[PDB]
């Protein structure tokens, strides 16, 4: 519905911090796939970010390649947009990238994007995105929703 209503959209933040980024003994192919983060509750639907440090490809080995992987879906597929993010020492957002579109995301569906940063920015001093070597990877995402509110208060029946 381009012309009326849009509806109400679920979105949550989940800020990753990896200490020792530059330890990281990752080939330039292997991905860091960090624990699964939902709104709150145990939700079925769960998100997991996938990044690299020694990069994906020899195109992009000298910048980071970070991708939204969709750990687990209870629906077949589902529509979310993701952003990524670098926090400063400062912890304050720089060097992030986001986009006004939605990808289809699927049980072992990965999208995001090869050159998000370069690595040697992220060691360098001038910026101080590592102040500990820890990289702080803010990520967000937005599960498209149609004014759907799921309430539960439901009897007890126990015995």
């Amino acid at each position: 519905g381009s012309s009326g209503s849009s509806g109400k959209v679920v979105k949550f933040s989940y800020m990753w911090t990896i200490n020792n980024f530059s330890f990281c003994r990752e080939e330039m192919g292997e991905v860091i796939k960090s624990s699964t983060f939902s709104s709150g509750a145990n939700d079925k639907l769960k998100w997991c970010l996938r990044v690299n440090p020694k990069g994906l490809d020899e195109e992009s080995k000298d910048y980071l390649s970070l991708y939204l992987l969709l750990v687990s879906c209870p629906k077949s597929e589902v529509r979310a947009k993701f952003k990524f993010s670098i926090l400063n020492a400062k912890g304050e957002e720089t060097k992030a990238m986001e986009s006004q579109r939605a990808y289809r995301f699927v049980q072992g569906k990965d999208w995001g994007f090869k050159k998000f940063i370069r690595r040697d920015f992220l060691l360098d001093e001038a910026n101080g995105l590592l102040p500990d070597d820890k990289l702080t990877l803010f990520c967000e995402v937005s599960v498209v929703q149609d004014s759907v509110n799921i309430s539960g208060q439901s009897g007890p029946s126990s015995g």
